[PDB]
């Protein structure tokens, strides 16, 4: 039934004004914000908390930097398999009718975080939203 | 030439949520025409029981007439070329972003559209549906 | 309160598939569907009651000829203010934000018809829709 | 430069309709800035009746409160050249089609959401909601 | 009520991937490309020729500079009452609706240029279309 | 990985208002113009030439007359991996989410055409923009 997944609207989005653009696909498909937080700029242990299975990658510090460029949004959404169905709609920059295939050409401005799982859910939820 | 009729459901929750007219739009995009449509209020039980027969083993049965039953349907005769299947591609699933289903539903049940699935399928919910043949 | 409407759509919006389009409009502004006839080809003579009150124009058998030459939807929607609200939605072809002031540039091909008063609403609603 | 901030709260009558994005992403395409936003998944009456306090007196005035807290709220703030007058203009009101309320809303009360009307009303809002000024 | 007029898609549209958005609106209420041209960067004389009447002005230079500072598009559109209703979807950045109601808010970055006037559309087609 | 392609849009677009639609789901996939040409009849020799491959296939002349009974609009665009990338915005009619997969439903109008490699893409290029 219902799980809470946790979501990034990344810098990129601000950037090129594609916030709503992306909070209205996943609305469209019936989640509903249970928590939400604005970022004008996002603390770097965070992200690096967020990211940290990515902390031996050569990519590693160069996307927290990437990460810590613009704003961000975090968001708690919940409804029907939401881990599973927002990682769907996120999907990637090759697959056309996803966030990332419409609307993203880049290995790291991408958009969109999406939890994978429900251990990292769980996980990132507690990252951004520490209170619970 | 390649062309077909099929039908088409607008199930309660496309009414509930206000997504009619995306539906629609979707279907129209795609260069299909509307041959015949109704709107029902409330949908008679039995030709819902006749939609869904092939179903009336399932678990499932009894709550899905019952949720097509709780508001408004509307029922569309479409015409194109090959559209049965496109049309039936178009509705997609739960699964599949970039299709009616993938953008808009996220319930095994509540999930806004039918189509048919066949010719088979197309004739016979066609004739439950407009039966002035 | 609640008032009840007449619209038409017009044979110009299934030629340019603008049918959803214009439904979707008065859709977001919450107006609800409470009949709706769809026809391939309207009998002339629903046309001629329909538009009775223009009988002696001289645009009015090209009119008739027009919203014959293509089908048309009929639907009574229910809202608060239902009548002046669609007529304002409705718009016409110089004022932008309304359906006629962004998809149309025709005296006569003009996509929509609504009701302009309640007297007009509910003789219209009986023509269409007589059983009742 | 010409720079302003204002106030605008996402009314409950957005979640329930799911119009949350499509208000927003009007705002966004105006090219309006995000400066700060919170959501509130139920907003303390007393912060709405600070909000609304300059129609204590009305015969509304109790109704609307009581919608306020009917669902979630967000309250953002927003900048850039005219913001004040021009987020007012996006709002408009629910007889003039092409603003938010005249394309979403058809109610005196549920109508979407609020925007500061003069830079008075812009600071005395942001601060109730965002009080770490 | 045939005529043709000459718009300018402006460079803060291609900065803001505004392009196909402002192009559909008018497309959308049924106007047809005759002629266009992509300029990468505009000759600064078309530039000056075309704002001549704005050259005592104390905006431009700066503007002039601005309509160099990216790509543009020349277009020439055909439609009943065109000049005028083309200018009415432009619009201005007050009134929500148009072009520039809904997506611009500056009084220099305004996305969009529509001739005005029979005169002006006869000049600014010959500027940009010289073949003709 | 920046990629120059080459995109043809299609007389069918034109007949159907689908110009501004197509073009603004490359441009928001984040690709630039780079060149574009307006066709209001593409020489015959120009589409020839571009269908050269097909000129033994059946549909061929039937698609030259196609491709000449209405405006094209050839564009050179670039970006990131941008031949493999605008040919999955393409898609084909079976596969919603892309261009022809959510817009067309025929074999020969489909509203763009998009080079499917290196080579054909400077090959098209060069036929539609012959100046480099
Ligand atoms: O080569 C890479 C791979 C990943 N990333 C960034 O790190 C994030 C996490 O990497 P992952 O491969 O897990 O992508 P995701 O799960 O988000 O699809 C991505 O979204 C990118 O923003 C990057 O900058 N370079
Ligand atoms: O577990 C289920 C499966 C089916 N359905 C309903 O019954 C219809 C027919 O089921 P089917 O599996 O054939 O799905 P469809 O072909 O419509 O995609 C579906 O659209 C659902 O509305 C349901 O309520 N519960
Ligand atoms: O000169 C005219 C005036 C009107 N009409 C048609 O007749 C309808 C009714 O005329 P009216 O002036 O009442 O326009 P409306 O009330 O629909 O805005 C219009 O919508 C047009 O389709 C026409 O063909 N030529
Ligand atoms: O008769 C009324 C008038 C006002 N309102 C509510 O109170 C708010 C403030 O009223 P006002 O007339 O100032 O409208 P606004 O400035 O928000 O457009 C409105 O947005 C409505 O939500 C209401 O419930 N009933
Ligand atoms: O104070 C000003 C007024 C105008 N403009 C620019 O000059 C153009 C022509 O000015 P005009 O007042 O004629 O605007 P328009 O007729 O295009 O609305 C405008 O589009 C702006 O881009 C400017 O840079 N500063
Ligand atoms: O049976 C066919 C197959 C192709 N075409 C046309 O020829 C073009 C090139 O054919 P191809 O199979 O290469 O299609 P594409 O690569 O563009 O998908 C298509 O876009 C169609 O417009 C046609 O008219 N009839
Ligand atoms: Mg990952
Ligand atoms: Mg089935
Ligand atoms: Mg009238
Ligand atoms: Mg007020
Ligand atoms: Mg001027
Ligand atoms: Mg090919």
């Amino acid at each position: 039934g219902l799980q809470r997944t946790l979501v990034l609207i990344k810098p990129d989005a601000f950037e090129r004004s594609l916030v709503a653009e992306i909070m209205g696909r996943i609305e469209k498909k019936n989640f509903k914000i249970v928590s939400m937080k604005f970022w004008s700029k996002a603390p770097r242990n965070l992200i690096e908390q967020h990211y940290k299975e990515h902390s031996e990658q050569s990519y590693f510090n160069d996307n927290c930097d990437f990460m810590v460029s613009g704003p961000i949004i975090s968001i708690v959404y919940e409804g029907t398999d939401a881990i599973s169905k927002i990682r769907r709609l996120q999907g990637n920059i090759l697959t056309p009718g996803t966030i990332r295939g419409d609307l993203a050409n880049d290995i790291r401005e991408n958009l969109i975080h999406a939890s994978d799982s429900e251990d990292s859910a769980v996980d990132e939820i507690s990252i951004w939203f520490p209170e619970t």
